């Protein structure tokens, strides 16, 4: 009766969403059971949830921090969990059989892996992670297609709205990452909405000068915050809609929505209208996640809409923000330019947080690495594939780096 | 899958919206056949139309056209049509074989009549008409549960909203008119979009002395234009989405929403809150009625979210518009205060119309009313209850009369 879920990425803003959410709902029943939480280096935190919801599992990735985790555990009495750590830790949990969903709280390309292998165990994969989408889409599209009961179930905010804004009784008939997904949903169009970041009303010479101070000082990890100011988050989340709900380019609109309440919106085949709404929230979408095709009662404050008063939409700028374009063009162009937009990004994005290089240079470094790159035969088996996608990803992370070393 | 269709009150505002979508919409291709039209008295009209659409069956109330429109139809060349009258007519187009759904576009409590035979022959109606809903709630529910295959679809613009929100794998396990209805569907609260009407922003001073004409001079007929300057019509529109969704009065929340864009909302139980927007329309509306479960193409204009730009919400003033509160009053005495209610404000209504009473006169007499009625102990034989509906009915209507000449 209780859904067996892990958290991959359990202490930073995602996982923490999660197990907050999931603490609330088990308050009366047992609706969810935390089988196992895994994070890289925060083993204090870690120890810490351990403390309060007795994982069967507990994974570090940092193997140097294993002995510590292990010192920590033994404080809480009568508890005996499995202590794993790195890659072979996190697919013993995916292999579990009593673990049946898996929250995807690692950031960048690096959680590509768990979601692979959680994939390749027919899991309930509840993905916020984007980077994944965007840089291997085609090659999780694949792994779709031979693991027939696993599932990508969106968390993202926009793809949850979007994905909430559908009517189950079709979404059944299909699932996320398939050919004909928008076909058999009436999918034509989307309106991704976006908060705009902290720099949208800024004039070009205003924007030349903003630094990660100015972009740092809504609260969540640092790297998808110095995303959201450039908005190469909205440009990667056009591609994730993209491979998500199989939605074309041109059918993707990206909307200014600042109060930042309607979460995105579907327009079907006959020209209505579905959007979702609700205050800014990742409760919400991570519940979903792991509830879908089902609601459940939360606590959670219902949206006053006579207090939020008013609503607004606008058209960004791409001019001002060079990154969405770059993301629409990588996405159109398609091989494996999004694996490339998404590397370069990882390294750009540190770059300016760094203050190492100015808001301009950003997307100056992207647009150099994609002008760079060449086309390459995409593998036909999924090991090859896999291989292929990781050495473009370096590639592009060194091209960037390369670009940054030497006009300086 | 040809979808069969009846159209009745084929002439007037709800009618000629119908075919409109269905001409467009066969345009693109031919998925409705006509099969039906009926309307009142206008027969040029009804002609026009049946040259136009050839329908199976065609049928006007009045006898004293009869023969005149089988003159009319002579004209038209290797056109054999059944040509009916009155309510054999209906009774008749309602039991055929060939007919699926019938848009009920027929006004007032008079609009029940026809809806009632469409259950009794388990169709699919598509339901504009609110007043039936209000006035004959729980007779309709019960008819529904003897009619197992029939179907009430909303069509009031709100309703077809709150509708389009819905989860159909869901909704395919109840149906509308049915207790439990929200339950089923984790449904928490409505946020029932209203424009506000043309005296929004009026003092009670200026509401004391408006005028019909001030009400009159979005086009619409008399009768609702009426209804939506007193807000009386969103006061129906609540007693609807209480019989229509199961949904508590205390969870239904009436909102003005000046740009009519965002139709309505649903709020789930976890809090999550969709909704479906598009122009100010009432094609969607019709079109969704007789293509649900399923969507189609049309060519309507795509709603331009950023030209829109803005979107605002408030609360509406109960002193300003009482008509509101009247109908919760009525809603949550149950019973049939709901009727009482429905033709108070018929006769309130049509004499504010016609300048005989002032704005604040329509609530007065409408409290009055209420105020006058006595519960009366519920018939559970079917026919009974149609008998005390129509009695209560007329006796609302006399003594609203009653009380406007005894004041006058
Ligand atoms: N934050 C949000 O609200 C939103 C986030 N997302 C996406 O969700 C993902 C996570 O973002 P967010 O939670 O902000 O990121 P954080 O930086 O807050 O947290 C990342 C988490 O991943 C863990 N982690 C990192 N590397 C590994 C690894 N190799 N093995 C195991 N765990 C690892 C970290 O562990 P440790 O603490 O030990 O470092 C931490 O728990 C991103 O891809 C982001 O785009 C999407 C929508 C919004
Ligand atoms: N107009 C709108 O946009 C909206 C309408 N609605 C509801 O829809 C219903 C219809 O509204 P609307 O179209 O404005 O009304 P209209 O007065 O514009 O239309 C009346 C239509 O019904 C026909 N009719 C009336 N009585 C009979 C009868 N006894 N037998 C057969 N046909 C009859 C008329 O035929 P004839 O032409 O011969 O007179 C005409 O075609 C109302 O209950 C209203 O509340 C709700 C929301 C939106
Ligand atoms: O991609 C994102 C972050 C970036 C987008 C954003 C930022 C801020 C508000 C709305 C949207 P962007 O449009 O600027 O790219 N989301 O999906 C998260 C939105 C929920 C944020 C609020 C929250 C509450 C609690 C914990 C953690 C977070
Ligand atoms: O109940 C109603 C009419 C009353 C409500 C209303 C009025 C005006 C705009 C939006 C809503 P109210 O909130 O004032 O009570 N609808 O459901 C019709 C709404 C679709 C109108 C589109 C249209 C088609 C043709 C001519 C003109 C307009
Ligand atoms: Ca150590
Ligand atoms: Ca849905
Ligand atoms: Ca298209
Ligand atoms: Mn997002
Ligand atoms: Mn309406």
């Amino acid at each position: 009766k209780p859904i067996n879920v892990a958290i991959f990425g359990s202490t930073g803003s995602i996982g923490t969403n999660a197990l907050n959410i999931i603490r609330e709902c088990n308050k009366i029943e047992n609706v969810f059971n935390v089988k196992a939480l895994y994070v890289n280096k925060s083993v204090n935190e870690l120890y810490e949830q351990a403390r309060e919801f007795l994982p069967e599992y507990l994974c570090i990735h940092d193997k140097s921090v294993y002995e510590e985790l292990k010192e920590l555990v033994k404080n809480i009495k009568d508890y005996k969990p499995i202590i794993l750590c790195g890659d072979e830790g996190m697919k013993e949990i995916c292999s579990s059989n009593s673990i049946d969903k898996i929250v995807i709280g690692i950031d960048s390309f690096q959680g590509l892996y768990s979601t692979m292998y959680a994939i390749m165990n027919n899991k309930i994969v509840a993905l916020a992670n984007k980077e994944s989408i965007v840089s291997a889409g085609f090659f999780l599209k694949k792994l779709l297609n031979i693991h027939k009961n696993a599932k990508i179930i969106p968390v993202d905010s926009e793809h949850s709205a979007i994905f909430q804004c559908l009517d189950n009784n079709k979404v059944l008939k299909t699932k996320c990452l398939q050919d004909n997904f928008s076909k058999i949903n009436n999918i034509n169009k989307i309106f991704l909405c976006s908060s705009g970041g902290p720099f949208q009303n800024l004039t070009m010479d205003e924007l030349k000068n903003v630094t990660s101070e100015n972009a740092l000082k809504w609260k969540m990890g640092k790297k998808i915050t110095i995303d959201s100011a450039t908005m190469m988050n909205k440009g990667l989340e056009v591609i994730e809609t993209h491979f998500l709900f199989d939605v074309d380019y041109n059918d993707i609109e990206v909307i200014v929505h600042k109060e930042c309440i309607i979460h995105s919106c579907v327009e079907f085949i006959d020209k209505s209208v579905i959007s979702q709404m609700y205050y800014p929230d990742m409760q919400i979408p991570i519940l979903y996640s792991l509830t879908w095709p089902d609601r459940i009662k939360t606590n959670l404050k219902p949206l006053d809409l006579a207090q939020v008063s008013t609503l607004t939409f606008h058209k960004p700028s791409l001019e001002h923000f060079p990154c969405i374009k770059l993301a629409y063009q990588a996405g159109i162009k398609g091989n494996f330019y999004p694996t490339v937009l998404n590397a370069s990004n990882e390294i750009a994005n540190n770059l300016f947080l760094n203050n190492k290089i100015k808001y301009f240079d950003i997307s100056s470094i992207i647009s150099q690495v994609l002008e760079s790159f060449n086309s390459q035969k995409v593998s036909e088996n999924s090991e090859d594939l896999m291989k292929q996608i990781l050495q473009i990803h370096s590639w592009a992370k060194d091209k960037a780096t390369d670009i940054y070393n030497k006009h300086n």
